[PDB]
């Protein structure tokens, strides 16, 4: 197909226009006093959302080059949300600011590579300062405070999160489910979670959160790289007869016969999900057999000689439910027998005892921790179904925030940590002058989120930013109450992880966008 | 279909416009400080690549004549990459420079044929000077140094390459495969490689490197020029029942019944690959029987009278995996019995002993070398999967570079060898004046890569080029550190083969495209 | 369909424009220093050819009337190549020159018919002078010299051609085939050739040389004018079961049921070729029975009463391979029994002895010569496959050139013979003045090829043409070495047949297009 190419300033201005459109669409929702964005929907009435992620999802421009730039910014910014649970809008605003000022600098004859180097150095120093500024959150009281703050001052949610974390540990797996009444329930149950996402985005189930849910599915385990629809047709017929959904855990499912069939041909007939087996090499087989023992099923391995053609319903594993999302798969409640699981755990512990390398020690300790840790399930109860669903959503959000906080501490929210580190880094320098200009544009663009938040509130951004920069510590300006004080003490805070991820991803976008010279796209 | 014809300067300027577009798209990535090129993908987010080969692949213009010129430049430049493993960007830049200046000279009324002759003479002299300047790389230490330099200063990769080369020899076949853990493995296994590529580009498997991979495929051997889908339908049905992929080694597979169906009808149902039998005449049958003995299968020959209609699964050969690419087919691990292979090797050695012509001696010695050499497999290990894949890619690239270096030595990289030979050839002359102008137009264009590299770094190309020309030996300018010194001692080097191939192919394009007088293309 | 008509000068100028476009496309490749022509190909990269025949094939203009002119010139010029093996470009250039000057003369009010008569008279006198100037080539040494000169100074090709001609005779049939190794082979084998081409151009096999090749095909012989697919369906089914290709030699295959199906329905299922039986009347039946005896098959005759419905596989003849092209069919190696062939030859010789008319004597002598002559097969051997293909192509070209030379002698090449006869015919006159003008335009246009050749070399055509005209004998100008001398002694020569054919066909085109008054074409 005929291609359109642009070199230099025309490509730069097209990419800048696309980024400007996307950032203007997204950033109006930033801050506690954010505005509303109306997204047209073909199925009926328009939807009104204050969430930046939905607006970013819906944005795609007509012009090919501007659309390309917006797509790059969106796709990198979504990584921050995926990794840390928040920070899409902050990442987008930071990217827009850095890109705008850096392209203005490039238009002045400044070297793009040196600008990229300076920006990267400034961002690294800022990340170090953020890690210095982080306030640890490890005790139960701090965990409860973070949870209740992230859940709109609901002490019950924080108490539930603290109880679950105490019951399983700061590194344990915690999930949430629909409750059965008014009282909330918490119980540790056997389960497993490994870092493997869905193979195709078309597998997404009813939830719009980028995850899938299967109720009492069937677990299929096979180390063979299944490639043709022929070899498991009896298994598919059996699971269709049973009526329950099916989960496929194989070494890899390529898109020649399996993925295409289960994506296109399956659009409601049955429920099937396929994920890659965790690890590689002997570790992959060890994980597969561990999952088979946990779920009570058996693994179909070509090495010993059994064939998936004869895989009956008995060989398949089963579980109460499984949740798969972008980069995580969890088995909440397996049906496997407990004594077999305990015996396998004891066997792997014995292997740890006779292990002869620190790497093997670490891997086997991780395996036994995964096996014996279990999964905690939180049953959110409420008076009515609607309030029940709303409380469940709040609990999920608070759980994500609390996990991030216990991972990497917590800093002042509202875009104040970035301005703090920007004020602290006023004495940074590079090798040449271009690197100094890059450091300065990074520093002057790290103040964008606070200025935008203040602008949404109707105040003047410059005075507030200057006053905040004049302070020290965690001193900042609260947008909601329009007053100054110590953010941590007045109930506004963000995890360090989300801020650091947003900053790093925005820096990456800015570098890749500044150092772009040629652009290739299909002819309109 | 109605045709559009152009004669002379209009055709030439269309040619120049197309070549200029392609070269401007490609050359911005040249050098260690190369920029980024954003290629649109309809599948989702745009891709950002610094690789010139991908940019060259994606380029195709709207206007028919400019598109044609770009296509010829691309298709010849890709030959350098195929033959030597690197040098697409260098070949494209050299072609653009020579072609631009030569067409400017032709517009002044100079004879195109004399210009082509002068360019060819200058290129021949430059190739001779390059061969004179090459530093040999034969010892194990030099091999390890080249490998580790080509692998971004990873001493482990160089050590692995040196170990494999010592185990098999500088002319042996070395491959790479997925590892099983942390430790790296190397083992010589029975196998064979012959210079035959895939018949159709549509056979390309999952890898994008222009190669295919078949896991435990079935080897089919038949000297008959198979032509109709009727005669091997039982074999295809048997291989479908088995589920393993199939490899077809026939005398020739024409595109009326076999190739058409295995390309169109097969698009995921099975996995089949067809390649031409190596050699011709009696040598072709000898190769087929040698492969049959190595793989444990049997060759289907019409001369003895057996028919491929009755070819059962037993007659088919088998191997662990086979890799086929543009111009090479290898059988990594055959299942054939070892004593039969040794007996065949002894028989061919006896034939060597009783051979009566030097040509037969050479051919039979090549046969026994292929049979008894074996194939070395390198198992790349790493802690986790992503870095394992990255290390595998680095190892493959370093293997290609090291093979080229041991083939034809090594010279200073960074476009400095070309400027060295250009400075050394300042006293070349031709018969007429136009030949002299062609010699000068080649000499002034062999400096283009270094000037482009310096320009990408933000310095001024003219001063750096003049300073480099003022030096002698391997003295040059390092773009990464922005300092002068000996390239070989400073860790920057390129094989002589890649530079020579790039120069020769650029010269071929320049001559063919300068001596072009008429155009024929389909009407828009 | 609505028609567009033009009368007189508008039609003449449209036709002249078409001829000019075609000639400008073709003639730039004339001479040893010919330029390059780039032909667009939709399957991928453009092809670069210096061959005028391919360029002539690819040319077809958008405008209907210019397309008429180009098509007539192409279709008549191709006859020269078909008959003599070379001279398409020369014929096209001569046609363009004569047509241009003749139409200019017609625009001055001269009678077109008188111009045509004068041109024809001049061409006849020139042909007579060429026959006078021809140097005979009959001895073995001359044959070898012509062969090696036509094969780019490869003495081996000339030696092979001379050996084959000595073994079979100057009027014998000689073919070429792929070799089996390094040594070249020559052996006379039983065979047959008759002047009958393929019925439909869609029968063309893999070769692009306008020929077809069938490996071990089945020969079908039937004097009945086969017309329906019903009567020979069992034979087609049997040949499909056997898998070998099939050759049909019938009295005539019309295009209602047989030709339509074997062209459209057959596009890869099987391989079938149909040619007309040679001769007519009783001679046709004699030819059919002779071919049946030679191939070991039997002829299906309605007169004796057996039907082609019951024609089994035994009745069909067989041969090693058969080659069919525009106007020649050959059976290289039949499977017929030799004693039967010898007995048939003896019987026909006895018929010669008892023949009572000179016409019958001649026909029967031709029959016995065809039967007992045999076919010589040349096995071209080489070190590698690519070089073996290239050598095979060179051998085929040298064979064609040598056959033409032994047919009608040889004259000086490079367009020198035409200018020689033009200089010799300076004193030709016609009846009226318009006939004299026609003679003059023919004479002034027979110098065009040499002027074009010199122009391609960058010299000035006028001075070289005048200097050559000043000489006598075979003295001429060598374009390659840019020096004068004897062409025959300097290694440049063309057969008289190709020059005479090119001249006559160009004259035919010029007359037919000068005497054109109205043109009818479909409305755009």
């Amino acid at each position: 197909a005929a291609k359109d190419v642009k070199f230099g300033n025309d490509a730069r201005v097209k990419m800048l226009r696309g980024v400007n459109v996307l950032a203007d669409a997204v950033k109006v929702t930033l801050g506690p006093k954010g505005r509303n964005v109306v997204l047209d929907k073909s199925f009926g009435a328009p939807t009104i959302t204050k969430d930046g992620v939905s607006v970013a999802r819906e944005i795609e421009l007509e012009d090919k080059f501007e659309n390309m730039g917006a797509q790059m910014v969106k796709e990198v910014a979504s990584k921050a949300n995926d990794a840390a649970g928040d920070g899409t809008t902050t990442a987008t605003v930071l990217a827009q600011a850095i890109i705008t000022e850096g392209l203005k600098a490039v238009a002045a004859g400044m070297n793009p590579m040196d600008l990229k180097r300076g920006i990267d150095k400034a961002v690294t120093a800022a990340v170090e300062e953020l890690k210095a500024l982080s306030v640890p959150c490890s005790d139960s009281k701090a965990i409860a405070q973070v949870g209740t703050i992230s859940a709109n001052s609901d002490e019950t949610v924080g108490k539930l999160i603290a109880e679950a974390m105490d019951k399983v540990g700061k590194e344990g797996v915690i999930t949430v489910e629909d409750g059965t009444g008014l009282q909330d329930e918490l119980d540790v149950v056997e389960g497993m979670q490994f870092d493997r996402g869905y193979l195709s985005p078309y597998f997404i189930n009813k939830p719009e959160t980028g995850a899938v849910e299967l109720e009492s599915p069937f677990i299929l385990l096979a180390d063979k790289k299944i490639s043709n629809i022929r070899e498991m047709l009896p298994v598919l017929e059996a699971v269709a007869k049973a009526g329950k959904p099916l989960l496929i855990i194989a070494e890899d499912v390529e898109g020649e016969a399996l993925a295409t069939l289960v994506v296109n041909t399956m659009r409601g007939i049955v429920k099937v999900a396929a994920v890659k087996a965790p690890g590689f090499g002997d570790r992959r087989k060890a994980m597969l057999q561990d999952i088979a023992t946990l779920t009570g099923g058996t693994v179909i391995s070509e090495e010993i000689g059994m064939e998936l053609e004869k895989a009956t319903l008995e060989d398949l594993g089963q579980a109460k439910r499984v949740v798969i999302n972008k980069d995580t798969t969890t088995i909440i409640d397996g049906v496997g027998e407990e004594a077999a699981i305990q015996g396998r755990v004891a066997q792997i512990r014995q292997q740890i005892e006779e292990a002869t390398s620190d790497y093997d020690r670490e891997k086997l300790q991780e395996r036994v921790a995964k096996l014996a840790g279990g999964v905690a399930v939180i049953k959110v109860g409420a008076a009515t179904e609607v309030e029940m669903k709303e409380k469940k959503a709040r609990v999920e959000d608070a759980l994500h925030a609390t996990r991030a906080a216990v991972e990497e501490g917590v800093v002042a929210g509202g875009g104040v940590a970035l301005i703090r580190v920007a004020s602290k880094l006023a004495d940074l320098r590079g090798q040449n002058e271009d690197q100094n200009v890059g450091i300065k544009v990074a520093l002057r663009a790290m103040e964008a989120p606070l200025r935008q938040i203040v602008l949404n509130c109707g105040e003047e951004p410059s005075v507030v930013a200057n006053t905040v920069k004049g302070g020290d510590g965690n001193y900042g300006y609260n947008a909601a109450t329009e007053e100054y004080g110590n953010m941590i003490d007045m109930g506004i805070l963000d995890p360090t992880k989300v801020t650091r991820s947003a900053l790093q991803y925005a820096a990456s976008v800015a570098g890749l966008m500044i150092t772009t010279e040629c652009m290739v796209t299909d002819l309109p």
